[PDB]
């Protein structure tokens, strides 16, 4: 529960996103709750250049570290953090299904059962506000409240859980809710979906 | 044909399965039939972390190993071993296309002459029922009394076999013919086929 | 250019096309022209447990070595070589665009200039006829007349070429062409293709 | 900023190229700026056969150095030279959702904000002549002159950037840029785009 371990972990949650390819050239940024604040990755660099030292402190009250430059998201992350005290890790990255649903500008239904990972019956998509700005954060905040992750439109992912594996995994499985629901939106419109009692009935069992 | 060997080669289709693109997160499970039961991937554990010892024995009469906690979609594993005698392994996934095809709740009919290798000259799809209940089991051996492989509606694929080898092949064979189907179906409804006068002609020279 | 060299070729092959998305399963088969006859791989054996020694030696009356069962498709291979004299090498597989075309029963027109590298203004898609059989065969020897590769109705795709080198490019440059086709067919039907003018200009610049 | 280490560069850039999924087979070409001319990949040889002493250089008259042969493209290299000063790097390929978008003959608009990276609201697609012509040149030097990156029709993608690591960055981007509107398109015709406004107040934020 030290720095440089909580570091080195970003790191490879960066490395496996890239492997899994749910992230692509610079676009994710992941961060973990650490003390008062978090650590993110840094601005610019690319993930296979990323050292330890690379790694970023920004405090609860936005002042980050001495000669490091925080990624240009970090606004959300910290939003995330204050809108949901049982999230440790937040993972944000441009994943290309979830992405398109987000142009779209479409919540994900209850396509499947593994919909209920994000804790309900849909994945919603938070309205479109420039990067890095106050009015993205109030909207993603909004979108956490009763959900695990978010579609942001015109944009990508966030997706927030209790340490970093189970953040991953859950983007990941957010990504693959996305490309089914393309691959049938494509076939029929609207798609098939299970009835809220369905739902509520998985959601018990998980 | 002892315990160790099969756990190996149990642990090794599961790693397979997710170099071939069949298996995202902790999402599959696979199975082999042992002595009077199964021997069968245990619930939670990821894929790349599982050990022999992780590997749970579950009897004749559902009763599991003192100290593991097997697939919680042991069940439907169960109900393939009894409906189906010749079936020696069993795996189980949430493939991408094959998941697709289960969404829009449609058998996948012959498109092509591979579709022979599951027995006939469809790939049937299984009604919903919630995971590892009863009622999912019953509709499952239904569908496998002749085929060898199903999709169930709302989840995913479930294909059986003689060897884990066979199984796994069989399974990815699955998953080509619904990318296919997927495909030309965002084309043109209905898709091509080929008369059941020449599935039978493929069937006999299989 | 003797036998264990050829034979190594073939299996290096064998083994590009798994690793180039071109061949799942056991689907492939590839020859080249030797001697009398040719040199194929085997039915059956997964291409990662072949061996030199697996690699089977048919001449050019059809009989095959003794003890080894070569591809059940080598007649069509035998077919290539005895319709195009300067094909040296052929490489058969069911890649998935390729084999999605193929299931639409379309030829592939010239929606991009590499189309050219196959001869001329098109990619054709022979008449389904079961695989192995006299019937098929001469199908085959007429699409390859006047191309180097062509598509085979509900099965997948054939190309030849000087060496194991170049037919393997030309297999993956139809696989890409496919794959452009069916993408752009999606959006818009027809696709808009080069004029026959502008296709001669590039067949004579290459 | 000698020879052999900017050789060293254009041979890890087609090989990451390749890694990326943006090259199949022999179609990408890469150059740099260097002297009066340029450094440029071989034509005919296969990427993985590329050593030092296969890079060509190119003089600013167009006279290539003795024993190589340059690219089949050259010459939209040095016209992209010519029309951006500042691009010390070029890189061109066949990669397949850009080539599918260059078959429609479309931009692709602002439906994500990373397409600002380009520098501006969308990514042109200039008009098609034969590949090495003058008249390519010509219409790519007119796409490029505000603009870093462009769509070929009928043929692919050009982007220049920096370096040789931006540019790569920049063409990995425009291909996620395609997907999604690819992806996008075959659901909802037209799609959804940002403002002119909103790309304005991005523009200035890069
Ligand atoms: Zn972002
Ligand atoms: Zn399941
Ligand atoms: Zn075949
Ligand atoms: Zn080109």
């Amino acid at each position: 529960m030290e720095r440089n371990k909580l570091a080195r972990q970003i790191i490879d949650t960066c490395l496996e996103m890239t492997r899994l390819g749910l992230n692509q050239g610079t676009a994710g940024n992941v961060s973990v709750r650490y003390q008062d604040g978090m650590l993110i990755t840094p601005t610019g660099i690319p993930y296979e250049k990323l050292t330890e030292s690379h790694i970023v402190f920004i405090d609860g009250n936005g002042k980050h570290e001495e000669g490091k430059l925080p990624s240009s998201e970090w606004r959300f992350h910290m939003a995330a953090y204050q809108s949901r005290p049982d999230a440790n890790a937040v993972v944000h990255n441009h994943a290309v299904h979830c992405t398109a649903v987000s142009i779209l500008n479409r919540s994900i239904p209850a396509i499947h059962f593994m919909i209920a990972a994000a804790g309900g019956n849909s994945i919603p998509c938070a309205p479109y506000a420039t990067f890095g700005t106050r009015e993205l954060s109030e909207h993603v905040a909004l979108a956490l409240k009763n959900r695990k992750a978010t579609l942001l439109q015109h944009h990508g992912l966030i997706a927030c859980e209790v340490n970093l594996e189970k953040a991953l995994w859950l983007a990941h499985e957010v990504e693959v809710l996305a490309q089914l629901y393309l691959t049938t939106l494509a076939i029929t419109d609207p798609v098939p979906v299970l009835s809220d009692e369905e739902i509520a009935v998985v959601l018990e069992k998980f």
